[PDB]
């Protein structure tokens, strides 16, 4: 009940109640209880996390021997494990604590248990001034978290243009891939950060497939960022067939995620026009192996006239969207079985329980047929409903 008095005076920065308390014991055992956990954290960790500069200066100007011990710390409503003081100060935006922790010899490389450096923490929340300071004090730009997600990737995802710009000026490698194949170009595509994406292309960032087989163009189509799709379908590094599929998949995203059938049809005619623009080389639609009961045995429209009838027929547009997504994403991408389940749920809600059950049977059999190099997260099952690479 004396340690808890020390930690509490720390998490709150009341140095009076601390200095007056800490004058009773001697050096030997003032050190021993500044160095102890209170629900996973140390007094120093909490001093830095809440920006209490003159108390971290005091604690260090005493015994500076827990400066690298990570513990537990609270951010955004959750608590992270193994976080050193420097990491907590950078994440929280306390530049002054950052400068003093370093001035007392803190290691700019010490990470949390996810291997998230102080530099990564300052990029996530947008603390450009702390980013410049950590880099100018020997931070390593290419140390990734354990998913292989870099500081540049997270800055793109979060839309921190100035920070991404700064890292690229300091020589960050624009073509790093995470373990799942994520590049910084995918983080721009999935956040809709068009102007950061252009800036990545000033450095000749290469468009590549990730583990799911998706380029940044297709990822924009999956996530619905029309500004990215519009830019990249007019970019020479995407071929004619990739453009068609990107537009067809985007329209399927308009049907199922945006619930906008007029928008969908506009992208589907754009694609259908490209398919038939050159009569010397028609790009006709692939042919699946069999008709699918869960899809009401439907077929993809293969000409512009079959697209004029689609306007009037909302259920046929819903089956086209399912057919397109299974063709382009395939059965092991999570969005495929997910949107098959969503479509079934809407039919349940409309009284069509046979259609509902047939689609749900089909989604389960699809997830089970593709059992085992990437992860099947139980986060999209029925019970759970009732990215970790991009964590801080």
């Amino acid at each position: 009940d004396l340690k808890t008095a020390v930690f509490n005076a720390a998490r709150d920065g009341k140095l009076r109640l601390l200095t007056k308390l800490l004058a009773s014991k001697s050096k030997e055992e003032v050190s021993s209880l500044i160095s102890e956990k209170t629900n996973g954290a140390t007094p120093l960790l909490m001093a830095a996390r809440y920006g209490h500069l003159d108390m971290v200066e005091f604690l260090l100007e005493q015994c500076s021997a827990s400066i690298e011990v990570g513990g537990s710390v609270n951010f955004d409503g959750e608590t992270i494990e193994g976080a050193p003081p420097l990491w907590a100060a950078s994440a929280a935006g306390h530049l002054k604590v950052v400068q003093s922790l370093l001035n007392h010899g803190a290691s700019v490389n010490n990470t949390t248990l996810t291997n998230s450096t102080p530099l990564r923490a300052a990029c996530f929340d947008g603390h450009l001034e702390i980013v410049k300071y950590l880099v100018e004090h020997k931070a390593d730009l290419e140390v990734s978290n354990r998913h292989g997600h870099t500081c540049l990737m997270i800055s793109c995802y979060k839309g921190h243009k100035e920070i991404a710009q700064y890292l690229l000026e300091k020589g960050a490698d624009v073509n790093r891939k995470s373990v799942k194949g994520n590049t910084a170009l995918h983080d721009c595509a999935e956040s809709g950060s068009l102007d950061i994406m252009k800036m990545l292309l000033m450095y000749c960032a290469k468009m590549e497939k990730d583990g799911y087989g998706m380029t940044p163009l297709l990822s924009a189509s999956v996530t619905g960022h029309t500004n990215i799709v519009d830019f990249l379908t007019h970019h020479a590094q995407t071929s004619k067939t990739e453009r068609i599929n990107a537009l067809e998949l985007l329209g399927a995203t308009f049907v199922d995620k945006k619930r906008d059938l007029l928008g969908a049809l506009k992208y589907w005619k754009k694609a259908m026009n490209m398919r038939y623009s050159d009569r010397t080389n028609i790009i006709s639609k692939p042919v699946p192996q069999t008709l699918i009961m869960a899809y009401d045995y439907a077929k993809e429209v293969n000409s512009a006239e079959e697209l004029e009838g689609l306007i009037a027929d909302p259920d046929e547009m819903r089956m086209q969207a399912l057919l397109i997504r299974e063709r382009i994403l395939g059965p092991s991408h999570p969005d495929t079985s997910y949107y098959i389940r969503y479509r079934g749920a809407v039919y349940a809600d409309s009284g069509n329980f046979k259609r509902c059950i047939n689609l749900w049977k089909y989604a389960l059999d699809m997830q089970q047929s593709n059992l085992d190099p990437m992860t099947a997260s139980s986060l999209l099952s029925f019970a759970e409903l009732f990215t970790q690479g991009r964590a801080r």
